[PDB]
């Protein structure tokens, strides 16, 4: 029984957490095979972070300027490169604890597990979600730059995020393990707009479905609704417009519970038009949008 | 920046997750050195779970009736014992991945990280909290019996919980790694009362303190209060009576924020007498009591 925010085991990712020092900056790195992946802003000082020409700054930096330490060992950077916004430090020793990995880019809404690290050593793990505005509301301090977000599919750890910076809005932004940023964010110290963060409707419905599996049924209503007029209500409350493909995603949840997905959209309509009036759907007085339907199926088995 | 439910890295605990089969029951086990710790109800069938004399049932079970598999290997049970409510299966091979561990019993209110496992393989990790009624609101299914709850202090993994059963109330109950249950629960299939679960006040104040560190300051008030009359309000809302020792626990949080702990108790008084009127303290319309002040300090550093 039960249902809560759960993250993947971080054991296969802890073995790839190294500390990359480039002078005064200390951040984390991803050691897969003989390549160490770290944010490329490790070559920027502090005043360089405002207007950084990474091509020119990388020219000044040599191979011996990157210090990679895996616990208490030392890897020799025998080649420095810069793929988009990430640095691929080619090292000598290949990581013997390299799990079966793949570099994948997630879609806005999907969830992943972040292993926060400081000075290369992991500190904690929590399940985040790529918000529609491509931001991430997580827990990152001054040394959390370089921490990765991963989903573990079977025995293959799929890395999909790397923390890069903390926006002045309070949230965080990063990139995939290839180098391309998530959203309209650049690795500079300028004021960047995050945008209006909308609510993931397909994830909220999956969260409401798990509530019926666990015992929370008060939000269930006798009314039904259409897929279009629900959006007309959802678009006013800044909710993502539910698609027919998303209805197919909630197929097994609609089957195991016996409640049609369109009947769930009518219950959510009353949850927004009339509010919750204070209750505890699984333990929250608000509606959770950081639970993908796969997370509900894999947990409420 | 940021603050959320964070758990310890499960890497050092994944290497001790074995599957203990005793006939028809499949549950998880803790393999530290050459002893495998599992719930003792693995020797009970299904109808035996209602009125089990574990002393007599353990007599019928021999050493070769316990099948321990660590991934795909096999350990020989060369000695079966029963310490209180846990089984200590002495095996041949010693676990080479045994971290520096210690068996500690936590106090009502302290938090820990649970690594949920099924068929011996870990499934996920989440940060729970030993509720005042010695229950735990977690995510445990039919095969989650045997999962452990651990805190990682420096390089020493302190095991403090082992899931045993799912109460008919919906919550869960377990024991420490020695065998003694948490609360008035026994490893039988009878109706057992969990009791009125009160709110951990010392943990709520630490959660309110982290909100000031992150930017949530609307609950802060100009009033102060006394330590006694706050309890008179807290005891009516089923909140744990705040002690002077707990005031000392919130010392560093009162220092870094500049807000006295008694002034925080006056803000909580209005949060209960007048309610929240719908807001987002760190992202919740309710008050969180599963955040110990140590978790706030170690995260909001």
């Amino acid at each position: 029984s039960g249902f809560r925010k759960m993250a993947f085991p971080s054991g296969k990712v802890e073995g790839c957490m190294v500390q990359v020092i480039c002078g005064t900056t200390t951040l984390n790195g991803l050691w897969l095979d003989d390549v160490v992946y770290c944010p490329r802003h490790v070559i920027c000082t502090s005043e360089d972070m405002f207007n950084p020409n990474y091509e020119d700054l990388l020219i000044r930096k040599s191979n011996h300027n990157f210090l990679v330490q895996a616990g208490n060992v030392q890897l020799r950077v025998i080649g420095h490169s810069m793929q988009n916004c990430v640095l691929k430090l080619k090292v000598d020793t290949a990581n013997p604890k390299t799990p079966k990995y793949k570099f994948v880019r997630i879609q806005p809404g999907q969830t992943f597990s972040v292993l926060a690290c400081y000075n290369g050593s992991p500190s904690g793990v929590y399940q985040c979600a790529m918000r529609p505005n491509f931001t991430i509301k997580g827990s990152f301090l001054n040394g959390a730059c370089g921490s990765v977000g991963f989903n573990i599919d079977y025995d293959c750890v799929s890395f999909c995020y790397m923390h890069h910076m903390v926006l002045p809005t309070g949230v965080h932004a990063g990139t995939d393990l290839e180098g391309n940023f998530y959203g309209p964010f650049v690795d500079r110290q300028t004021a960047q707009a995050a945008g209006t963060d909308t609510t993931i409707t397909v994830n909220v419905l999956a969260w409401l479905y798990a509530a019926v599996i666990n015992g929370d049924r008060w939000f269930l209503n006798r009314f039904t609704t259409t897929l279009n007029d629900f959006n007309l209500v959802a678009m006013k409350y800044n909710y993502e417009p539910l698609t027919q493909d998303h209805v197919d995603i909630l197929g097994p949840l609609s089957a195991q519970t016996g409640i049609a997905v369109l009947d769930m959209c009518a219950s959510l309509k009353e949850l927004l038009q009339n509010g919750m009036n204070g209750r505890t759907i699984l333990g929250s007085a608000l509606l959770e949008d950081e639970f993908t339907p796969f997370d509900v199926v894999r947990q409420c088995s």
